[PDB]
C-alpha cells in the first residue's frame, strides 16, 4: 500500500437554502469547475511526516474542516507505520455553499482507497464521506455528497427526495464569489420567501428534467425579485448583478435563499460567460466560475 489518489467536484444549489436538510426544498447539482484533489504518498526509511494544503488563486484555507483529524485516523485505523506525505488542493473558497467540506472528504476517502489498493463502492464512499465530514467539519451533508458522488442532481421537496438523470441544460451559469475580516461577505417576513422559494423549486425540477434553460432563467428571475420584494437588500450585490446582466446575463440569483454565498448568472453561451466574467472581475467580483450545464 504505496500510493493514492483521490478527486472530487464541489456542488451548488441552484434553488433552496444554505446547509439544506431532508424535508425543506432544494435542486443541488454537481459543480466541475470546482475541484479538490488528494494525494496520499508512502515515504522510505526515516523522513517526516507531512500535510500539504495548496490553496489555487487568491483564496483563504478552509480553518473549519479540520483535514488532520481524516489523517490521523486514517493513520491509526490502518496501522500505517511508513511516513506519510498528504497533499490536499483546491479551487473552492470556504463558506461560500460550494460544497467544500463535502468535496474534501470524497476526495480524501477515494485517495484512501486507492493507497489501500481497495475497491470503491458508491454507497460506501457514501457512508465513509458523510462520516469524515462529521469528523473533519462536525456535520455531514447528505444532499452535498449524494449530489457530488452520484454526479446527478438531487431535489428535495416536502417529505420525499429524489436523484435526476445527469443534468443536460443547453446554456452556461457564470458563478461569482463575493469574497471578504477573514468571515465572508455572507447574509421576519423571509419565512414567506422561503416558503415561495418552495413552489420555485418545484417548477424546477420539471424544468430541469425537460431541459429547459429558458424556464429556469425565468425561475433564476422570480427568485431573486422575491427575495428583494421581502427583504432588506443591499447596494454592491445588487450593482454586481447589474453589471452581469449588462453584459448578457439573462438571469441572476443569490444562493441560500438569500444567503449569497455565490451569485449565479446565467449565459446563453460560452463567449457571454467570458464576458460576463471579465466585466464582473473588473467590477470587484473576487472570484468566478464558468459552468457549462451539459447541453
Ligand atoms: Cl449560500
Amino acid at each position: 500500500t504505496r500510493k493514492g489518489y483521490g478527486e472530487s467536484t464541489g456542488k451548488i444549489i441552484l434553488i433552496g437554502e444554505h446547509a439544506v436538510t431532508f424535508g425543506e426544498p432544494a435542486i443541488a447539482v454537481p459543480f466541475n469547475a470546482g475541484k479538490i484533489k488528494v494525494l496520499i504518498e508512502a515515504l522510505e526509511s526515516g523522513n517526516y511526516s507531512s500535510i500539504k494544503s495548496d490553496v489555487y488563486d487568491g483564496m483563504l484555507y478552509d480553518a473549519p474542516d479540520h483535514l488532520k483529524s481524516l489523517v490521523n485516523r486514517f493513520v491509526e485505523l490502518n496501522n500505517i507505520t511508513e511516513p506519510l506525505a498528504v497533499t490536499i488542493q483546491t479551487n473552492l473558497p470556504p463558506s461560500r455553499g460550494l460544497g467544500s467540506s463535502a468535496a474534501v472528504a470524497v476526495a480524501f476517502v477515494r485517495a484512501s482507497y486507492d493507497f489501500l489498493g481497495k475497491s470503491l463502492t458508491k454507497e460506501e464512499l457514501i457512508e465513509k464521506a458523510n462520516w469524515a465530514e462529521q469528523i473533519a467539519h462536525g456535520k455531514p451533508s447528505g444532499i452535498d455528497t449524494q449530489t457530488i458522488v452520484s454526479g446527478k442532481p438531487v431535489w428535495f421537496q416536502k417529505g420525499h427526495a429524489e436523484t435526476l438523470k445527469t443534468l443536460s441544460l443547453d446554456g452556461y451559469m457564470v458563478v461569482i464569489d463575493t469574497g471578504v475580516s477573514t468571515r465572508q461577505a455572507v447574509h421576519p417576513q423571509y419565512m414567506s420567501h422561503v416558503k415561495h422559494i418552495g413552489k420555485l423549486v418545484l417548477r424546477a425540477s420539471d424544468v430541469i428534467e425537460h431541459h429547459k434553460f429558458e424556464a429556469l432563467a425565468d425561475i433564476f428571475n422570480e427568485c431573486h425579485a422575491d427575495l428583494k420584494a421581502l427583504t432588506v437588500s443591499h447596494d454592491k450585490i445588487e450593482q454586481l448583478m447589474k453589471i452581469g446582466k449588462e453584459n448578457g446575463a439573462i438571469a441572476g440569483k443569490l444562493t441560500g435563499a438569500g444567503r449569497g454565498g455565490s451569485m449565479l448568472l446565467l449565459a446563453k453561451d460560452l463567449p457571454t460567460a467570458k464576458n460576463i466574467v471579465k466585466a464582473v472581475e473588473k467590477a470587484g467580483a473576487a472570484h468566478t466560475w464558468i459552468e457549462n450545464l451539459g447541453g
